[PDB]
């Protein structure tokens, strides 16, 4: 499914990503548009072999199981296949662990590089939240 950017920010409200860890929602939306557009399929695969799925692009090789990742962890215990549902339930549970680990958001290379520091309220500005 591909989301509208209200719509997703409706959704990930609903699901306590508002101020998780601190972050705005402004900051979520930002990431999901540079990693999938807002498109609950996309999957990309990496050099290392591994692959990202789902609105998110949730990584293989630490988060989820996808078969054909060899030594991966799968920390938030799912089939990689789940994050690609339009029910984004599993995608962010899975996202809160992920930046709860250390790091914070900059284990999403797309939100360092393209969210991170620049006005992320205008990603929620006009929704009905």
């Amino acid at each position: 499914k591909v989301f509208g950017r209200c719509e997703l920010a409706a959704a990930m409200k609903r699901h306590g990503l508002d101020n998780y860890r601190g972050y705005s929602l402004g900051n979520w939306v930002c990431a999901a548009k540079f990693e999938s557009n807002f498109n609950t399929q996309a999957t990309n695969r990496n050099t290392d072999g591994s692959t990202d799925y789902g609105i998110l692009q949730i990584n293989s090789r630490w988060w989820c199981n996808d078969g054909r990742t060899p030594g991966s962890r799968n920390l938030c215990n799912i089939p990689c296949s789940a994050l690609l549902s339009s029910d984004i339930t599993a995608s962010v549970n899975c996202a809160k662990k992920i930046v709860s680990d250390g790091n914070g958001m900059n284990a999403w290379v797309a939100w360092r590089n393209r969210c991170k520091g620049t006005d992320v309220q205008a990603w929620i500005r006009g929704c009905r939240l």
